[PDB]
């Protein structure tokens, strides 16, 4: 006796499974083939245990028909074929339009948009132009939006975005997004005299290409310590500046085109 009542509970782009019910009877086991039915290429035929009622042929050809056979084993002997037929899925498609949408060093989140099909997710691979080591994540089907945690300031990443249905992985999108660097720190004011400051700051976890320091008077455009100091100093004499008088200093941090947030602080001369 054949098995019955045969349905395709999940059908992927890569795999097939099915339900039924056994037929009242001993169990040697059962076989079950799939063959493209349209066209030629495997022709996965895997057996089964004798306490059989469902499987799951995976590792299909995507958009593909199959026909598909659960054969019911018992030495030797065969029954008649439980059949059906199944067409796999189009693979899935990459996220569309995917943008930035900010950054706060360690992280980055960004948009995507959806296309119309059965989704189960989506995965993020974040590489760094710099470090040797990405981060790979993992999304929700229901969120157009994520941001990454885990990065480093001011570093250059490729971002791999990809939609995700079973085993099944869409070929990515890719983009282009780099860190906010991380603003000096601790800024303290060493030595004073009516016509300057010297101030010192704890350098930033980016790897900066210099700083641009600024100060300005209380009614009175901020002004670059012109010499603009280099990454390699962590102190600067602020000179030419009026007795008495409250300036307001902003150290800023440079990774070549990249200000980061300023390192602020009052005193007076």
């Amino acid at each position: 006796p054949a098995p019955t009542d045969l349905k395709f509970t999940q059908v992927t782009p890569t795999s097939l499974s099915a339900q039924w019910t056994p037929p009242n009877v001993q169990l040697t086991g059962y076989r079950v083939r799939v063959t493209p039915k349209e066209k030629t290429g495997p022709m996965k035929e895997i057996n089964l245990a004798p306490d059989s009622s469902s499987v799951v042929v995976s590792g299909l050809m995507v958009a593909t028909k199959y026909e598909v056979s659960v054969y019911a084993l018992k030495d030797t002997l065969t029954s008649r074929p439980a059949q059906g037929v199944v067409t796999t899925l189009e693979n899935v498609s990459p996220p569309r339009r995917a943008r930035v949408t900010d950054a706060t060093e360690t992280t980055i989140t960004i948009s995507w948009r959806t296309k119309t099909e059965t989704i189960t997710g989506f995965q993020v691979d974040a590489v760094p132009a710099n470090g040797q080591t990405p981060i790979q994540r993992t999304i929700k089907p229901d969120v157009r939006s994520y941001t990454i945690t885990g990065l480093q300031p001011g570093t250059d990443y490729k971002i791999y975005l990809y939609t995700l249905n079973d085993n099944a992985r869409s070929s990515p999108v890719v983009i282009d997004a780099s860190t906010a660097i991380d603003a000096p720190s601790n800024l303290r004011f060493l030595a004073t005299t009516p016509n300057s400051l010297l101030v010192s700051w704890q350098p930033p976890r980016a790897r900066i290409t210099g700083y641009i320091i600024k100060y300005e008077k209380p009614g009175s455009p901020p002004r670059e310590v012109v010499p603009r100091p280099r990454p390699g100093v962590t102190e600067a004499t602020i000179t030419g500046l009026e007795p008495g008088t409250e300036y307001t200093i902003y150290v800023i941090a440079l990774k070549n085109n990249q200000k980061s947030e300023p390192l602020i602080g009052r005193k007076k001369t």
